[PDB]
């Protein structure tokens, strides 16, 4: 497959899809559920929330360019805000020429947590848990054995002590659980509660929450880029100007939290439209992400910035990425299985190390504006026609001059 | 408004709609758009992102119950994701009993970041700078006359300095500017790209970021429920041991950033599909939320939980809450305007706080269900 894309910024919707269609050897089927609305049937639906009224519709979309350890993949991503696929298709576009995105992943490790309580003697406790991990590990794993067939399963258990707080001493375990290609919160959850019983017979305490951790720490993903100057230059400034500018924004994030806040946040404007579009909780994805960020007690940047000994700029972003191929609403929605397929994933991670390597060119998109002409320029150009329906024209701002005030004039 | 909803659960899409309708008297074009496929059309679609190939659904449901300082509140809310509605307004009905969710909110108060690098002599320069910022605030007000004859604008200018980073001090003034209903960020984007030569002439750095910050912490939103024991009570515990566990429960995530993450996620469990269901900006809320989280350097719990003098049990939310009601795509979206009809908002911060009481209103259901499953 080549993602490259050629014209895709000025087709239309259906002549995009007519493309992709092809590319991929979709059905007519398969293409029918973008060619028309509807794809999630009302019964769905209503299946899968509650008080529901009917459906919400946002833009869904395809980056185009990204290469992922050397093969070439397409991007769905649904999201409201103008320039996120545009940048994201930018920057797929630059790496492309250096070996496109460098990925890997962790194993699919999930936290499941359950909390002690009621005992004087928290950290004896501990020890006593650990003494018989084999024996806890054992049960949790009677619990799913299609989940240990299919090469998952809980691995260890880690325990934690809170010996003083305001509501007295606290005890927690931790089971360390393969979760395969599901995102994990139900396959874990239902380990913690098979253990509880026995954690209370070992402990002599009583156990209050059973539930997984949405800091998925051992569920890492990584993607790496790299970028030359002679692909940064412009007119008013030097590839390797640019390098330097994009060294103090990220030096910049390092040091301030009003900064970090709205790096991260670029970030997640490319992995969370992916995660909406592959059925997946992007609530999930995003405490993990942030939560991570202040890991050493100064909330930072997720990406890496630097340049190389050949004067090359190179980024990694390495984070938490829990997502699935099954449960929750990933086979349940119709285009979150189109999704899929338009991916080519076989694996959870798979889908994970796709998210990174979309977080990490969006971060770069940004910085790389931001450090040259701004954010503006390009930004509110594809913004322009949202700026004159506020004001009460769209071609005539885009000379360069997309406020409010010059829509009124206007 | 009544927002009882009395069997809302057990009736079909199109009677629950039917329902809101007559509840809000809503024309039937306003109707015609929920109950038909197709609301966001491909022309508009196509206008507001970039490479659009189709549209995408997610499930549109309205939570009942609520009632914000007095008055009842229809909820819209867009998510993938069960138990969310169920328990926003099985929470929002306990609450109706002793009060409904009180709110307030600040300013619509947002930063906008220029950043200044290659200064000999930043600390000396912020002097400089903050000596002129009435000049600075003057030229940053040009920009927009439409925000400023709304009472808007730009009002002030922090200045902070990093003196040690490993390119050299770094010198960043804030643009605090009043957005009134709008999110903001485009807003104050375009005053810090146009108020930065003048900075980078008084201080003599080379300029580099001109941002708004997400740490959104001059505009906050805030909200406070209260329950009594009696409410709580289940089969198995009394609702005064019921209230002892959530208290258990939000200790426990004050301590532990591993049980943090997930309880703040079940607070943007909350949030987000009512960002989502009003055409706002998701990435942006997350972030100020999950930010402000950690400030003290330890990444904690958005809400509290207490007991008060009476055994009632008590629960706060204040954090950042950058929304709008013109601005972004929230005029663009027809079911985004259709969302904000519902809510019946009239200005931007009057959703931010809506958005906290169902901030707060989830975590207190995610939390009960926990704190009163029995072991197995
Ligand atoms: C791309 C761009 C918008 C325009 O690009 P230019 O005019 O300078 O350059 P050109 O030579 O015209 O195109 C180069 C390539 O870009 C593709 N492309 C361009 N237009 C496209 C379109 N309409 N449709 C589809 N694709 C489009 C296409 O692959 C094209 O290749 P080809 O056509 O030559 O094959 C450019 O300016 C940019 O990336 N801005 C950053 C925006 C950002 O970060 N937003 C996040 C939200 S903001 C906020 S929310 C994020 C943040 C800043 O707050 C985050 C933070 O603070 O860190
Ligand atoms: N990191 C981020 O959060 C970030 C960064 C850049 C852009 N964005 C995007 O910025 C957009 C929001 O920008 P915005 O809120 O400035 O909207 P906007 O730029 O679409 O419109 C703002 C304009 O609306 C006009 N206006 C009319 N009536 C108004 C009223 N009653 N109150 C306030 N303004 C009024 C003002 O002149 C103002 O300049 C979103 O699409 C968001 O995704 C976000
Ligand atoms: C129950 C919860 O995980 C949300 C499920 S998406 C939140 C929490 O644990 O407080």
């Amino acid at each position: 497959l080549d993602s490259r894309l050629p014209a895709f910024r000025n087709l239309s919707p259906a002549a995009r899809l007519d493309h992709i269609g092809q590319l991929l050897g979709l059905s007519h089927d398969d293409v029918s559920l973008l060619a028309n609305a509807g794809a999630l049937p009302m019964d769905i639906a209503n299946g899968m929330i509650e008080n529901v009224i009917g459906t919400f519709e946002l833009p869904y979309a395809v980056a185009s360019n990204f290469q992922i350890n050397g093969r070439d993949v397409l991007v769905p991503l649904v999201v409201e805000e103008p320039s996120i696929v545009a940048a994201a298709s930018y920057m797929a576009k630059l790496a492309r020429a250096n070996g496109g995105f460098t990925t890997s992943s962790s194993a699919p490790l999930m936290h499941a947590q359950v909390q002690i309580v009621g005992i004087q003697d928290p950290l004896n406790a501990r020890l006593s848990l650990l003494r018989r991990k084999d024996e806890i590990i054992e049960l949790a794993n009677r619990k799913d054995q299609l989940l240990n067939s299919l090469g998952g399963g809980c691995r260890d258990i880690e325990v934690h002590t809170f010996a003083d707080t305001p509501r007295g001493p606290m005890l927690v375990a931790h089971l360390i659980v393969d979760v395969r290609d599901a995102m994990g919160a139900n396959t874990v959850n239902t380990m913690a509660e098979a253990v509880a019983p026995l954690m209370e017979a070992i402990t002599g305490g009583q156990v209050r929450l059973r539930i997984l951790s949405n800091l998925a720490d051992l569920r890492l993903a990584r993607a790496q880029v790299r970028i030359t100057p002679q692909q940064l230059e412009t007119a008013e400034f030097s590839g390797e100007a640019v390098i330097e500018g994009i060294l103090d924004a990220y030096a910049f994030a390092a040091v301030d939290p009003y900064r970090a806040a709205t790096h991260n946040k670029g970030i997640m404007n490319g992995i969370d439209p992916l995660i909406v579009a592959t059925g997946n909780d992007w609530r999930a994805v995003e405490a993990g992400a942030h939560a991570y960020a202040c890991r050493s007690g100064h909330y930072g940047s997720l990406t890496t910035w630097e340049k190389d000994n050949n004067g090359h700029l190179v980024g990694t972003l390495e984070m938490p990425m829990p997502v699935g191929l099954v449960g929750g609403a990933t086979k349940t929605h119709p285009l979150a299985q189109l999704s899929l397929r338009i991916l080519g994933v076989k694996t959870a991670q798979a889908l994970a190390e796709i998210a990174v390597a979309v977080g990490l060119a969006q971060n770069l998109g940004a910085m790389r504006a931001l450090a040259t002409e701004g954010i503006q320029r390009g930004h509110m150009a594809l913004h322009a026609r949202n700026i004159a329906v506020v004001a009460g024209a769209r071609q005539l701002v885009e000379y360069h001059d997309v406020r409010a005030d010059r829509a009124v004039a206007l």
